[PDB]
């Protein structure tokens, strides 16, 4: 399992808490040199536990695929919450069994069913530890439309940003001061499901996109990811889906 604690939280430790995220998924080979997640991988090891403090000390416990780093549910007290879409109701069979209590939340974990229940985009949602800070707190607490907002923060704090350099940066330097996410932000998030397939066919492509990937940049300018020189490649993505997984 890994974890993080706000308390006493800063750029150093949550640096530490991402680090360890991404130390906890399991590959065997590496594309150009970035770790490759599994295809799959059978029963409960399939699901990492990341233990979440807030600055109080609550705790919650929040279950991901070590596959794709999709949060599949977590326990708060004695109660389990999963999204509600096939994946997160397999992952219930294996994670958080001796919860007093099951409640699968009204939306799937996908970005658009969450900013419907939440009522705005991501684009408009603060993130940062503090904000994280708000979440683990929202989610002890069950309320369907309060958690849609917590998750995303959840899920950008700590899946995004293991994914991606660039984000853990944005989130440390959001470590006092919450923050939308800049727009590069939500390109990346939009676009790692793409670049990973993208930095997997140039394998065999010499190196070259079969398929080019828009993104946004720092200034807020679009511009187009051909190849693997990029520094998208070389220094921002840290993780890649599987192209059987896409
Ligand atoms: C691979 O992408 C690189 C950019 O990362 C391309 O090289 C650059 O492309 C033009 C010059 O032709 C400029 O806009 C960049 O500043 C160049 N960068 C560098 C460091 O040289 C390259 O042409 C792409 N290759 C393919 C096959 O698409
Ligand atoms: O936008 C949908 C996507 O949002 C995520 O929660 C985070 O990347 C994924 O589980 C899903 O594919």
């Amino acid at each position: 399992d890994v974890s993080f604690r706000l308390s006493g939280a800063d750029p150093s430790s949550y640096g530490m808490f991402i680090k360890d995220l991404r130390n906890a998924l399991p590959h065997t080979e590496k594309v150009y040199n970035i770790p490759l997640l599994l295809p799959s991988v059978s029963g409960a090891g399939r699901y990492l536990l990341m233990h979440l403090f807030n600055y109080d000390g609550n705790t919650i416990t929040v279950a991901v695929d070590v596959t794709n780093v999709y949060i599949m549910g977590y326990l708060a007290l004695t109660t389990s919450y999963f999204f509600n879409e096939p994946a997160a109701d397999l992952a219930s069979q294996y994670v958080f069994r001796s919860a007093r209590r099951k409640i699968t939340l009204p939306y799937s974990g996908n970005y658009e069913r969450l900013q419907i229940a939440a009522g705005k985009p991501r684009e408009k949602i603060p993130i940062g530890l503090p904000a994280l800070d708000t979440a683990i707190s929202t989610l002890l607490h069950y309320d369907s439309t309060a958690a849609a907002g917590a998750l995303l923060v959840l899920i950008q704090t700590t899946a995004e940003a293991a994914r991606f350099k660039y984000i853990e940066q944005q989130i440390q330097e959001r470590a006092y001061r919450d923050e939308v996410p800049s727009s590069a932000t939500i390109s990346l998030e939009n676009s790692w499901s793409g670049l990973s397939k993208q930095i997997q066919l140039a394998q065999g492509n010499n190196g070259v996109f079969r398929t080019p990937t828009v993104l946004v940049d720092s200034k807020g300018n679009r511009v187009q990811i051909t190849n693997v020189t990029s520094n998208v490649v070389t220094s921002n993505i840290q993780l890649l889906l599987n192209t059987k997984n896409i």
